[PDB]
């Protein structure tokens, strides 16, 4: 139907300006910290600690696949990058302090990208 190809065009330019917003949080972490999974060869007991492990490329992946259907899904998943770290490492950290430059950072692009979300729709 002509219905079901406006939402895809819709979803679309939602995974367009996700891309942008993506890229600009991802700045924000010049360390590559956030970078990757974490590494269950090199942190073996991690599942025992984090049940949902998230990084920027696995949200980019999920991304090009067009899998964020909303802005609130995505900010889920940023959140878990920073929620997870600041659980599992203590504050006395780079991995934790880098967390928290990343969240404050992050909101300020995160509040612009909800406009921009609800203005064009």
């Amino acid at each position: 139907s002509m219905e079901q190809v406006a939402m895809e065009l819709r979803l679309t330019e939602l995974t367009r300006l996700l891309r942008s917003v993506l890229d600009q949080l991802q700045d924000k972490d010049p360390a590559r910290i956030f970078a990757q999974p974490v590494s269950l060869k090199e942190v073996p007991d991690y599942l025992d600690h984090i049940k949902h492990p998230m990084d920027f490329a696995t949200m980019r992946k999920r991304l090009e696949a067009q899998g964020y259907k909303n802005l609130h899904e995505f900010e889920e998943d940023f959140d878990l990058i920073i929620d997870n770290c600041m659980k599992y490492n203590a504050r006395d950290t780079v991995f934790y302090r880098a967390a928290v430059r990343l969240r404050d950072q992050g909101g300020v692009v995160l509040r612009q990208a909800r406009r921009e979300v609800d203005s064009i729709g």
